[PDB]
């Protein structure tokens, strides 16, 4: 009933530009038809993150409250700003697992 993982943060895209007027919900979903996981975040009428996680993708913590990952398909880099190190830590953790399940 609940997503694999869900959190809240500020979204930025590639210098950085804000993608969300405020902190929004960001979640991991299992894309049934595609047989892969996707990170999805919406804000109003816009879906600001619709990223499929593949094995060769990597999430980097460029700080203990900020992290990022490159998305070739969408051709853009996404950055998330967290209000706490713990959230960032749990997000980066799920990212790794999800990537390992994509192997």
């Amino acid at each position: 009933e609940q997503p694999i993982f869900t959190t809240r943060a500020h979204v930025f895209q590639i210098n950085w530009v804000p993608a969300s007027k405020q902190a929004v919900t960001v979640s991991y979903f299992y894309d049934v038809t595609r047989n892969s996981y996707r990170i999805i975040s919406v804000d109003g009428a816009k879906v600001i993150i619709n990223s499929t996680i593949t094995p060769n993708m990597t999430f980097t913590k460029t700080s203990q409250k900020f992290g990022q990952w490159a998305d070739s398909r969408a051709n853009t880099v996404f950055g998330l700003g967290f209000s706490s190190e713990l959230q960032l830590t749990k997000f980066a953790e799920k990212f790794q697992e999800v990537r390992e399940a994509a192997r």
